[PDB]
């Protein structure tokens, strides 16, 4: 098991799609994004996490909700890299796999950036969400 | 495996320690330090690269050229972030491991920066050199 740092900070509340990856390869990125990334769910095999982030609609009263993003992923398909902007949230997301860079998710890249490589692809992700994405942990096939 | 964007440009003569990679972990990094970094060269298991960069003495003409560095990696030691600064070249390498957070070689860092985080370490390194190091890419493990 390989995982990168922790990339956010400490609010909204924990989860981890470990138990979920084992039904096989991510299949499927789903975002909101506007100024920044909203939330994330991702797709492993054919079964979805829960929505990670915009916990409510209620949520407006802290940030712009944004438009949903979907890049379904062919086979052979793997995120090897994410570019995160990041400080107290997770500000902007830019995925890219083996077959294709992604337009970012989160059009503010200001906070920190860092480029993480994620070895043998993308097998599932943890972190902390709530109205925004709070912070994510990439864990790696390898 | 999964690697990084190639930083630096289009100078010198392609490099790639991807079949030496196979003889081990990197037990050690030496690099030549002035302002720049002027060459790189890992040992992977007990086997070590060629010099990659200060081709000659006469490099001396378009550079400074440094000191010897030599860091040894211990047993189970392995670097997860570089942050290098470059543009024509590379201008400063910044290793960080699981265990420590090694000086820059280059102490001018006014290049351009990016952060890339090698989560369970970095494999080897691909790239171009001749007087100096014209460009790097890190590789990781999967
Ligand atoms: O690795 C750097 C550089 O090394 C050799 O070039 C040396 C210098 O050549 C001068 O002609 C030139 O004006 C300088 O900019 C160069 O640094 C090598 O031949 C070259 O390909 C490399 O880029």
């Amino acid at each position: 098991q390989v995982a990168s740092e922790y990339l956010g900070g400490p609010g909204g509340d924990a989860f981890d799609d470990k138990a979920l990856a084992q039904n096989g390869d991510i299949t499927r990125i789903e975002m909101q994004c506007t100024d920044v990334a909203t939330y994330i769910k991702l797709r492993y095999g054919k079964v979805d996490s829960r929505q990670w982030g915009w916990a409510n609609e209620n949520c407006i009263q802290w940030s712009k909700k944004g438009v949903k993003v979907v890049h379904e992923l062919s086979s052979g398909e793997y995120i090897t890299s994410a570019i995160v902007t990041y400080g107290k949230y997770v500000q902007s997301i830019t995925f890219k796999t083996n077959k294709r860079t992604l337009p970012r998710c989160g059009t503010s890249a200001t906070e920190k950036s860092v480029t993480v490589l994620i070895p043998g692809g993308l097998k599932y992700i943890s972190g902390r969400w709530g109205c925004r994405i709070d912070g994510l942990r990439f864990h790696a096939k390898c």
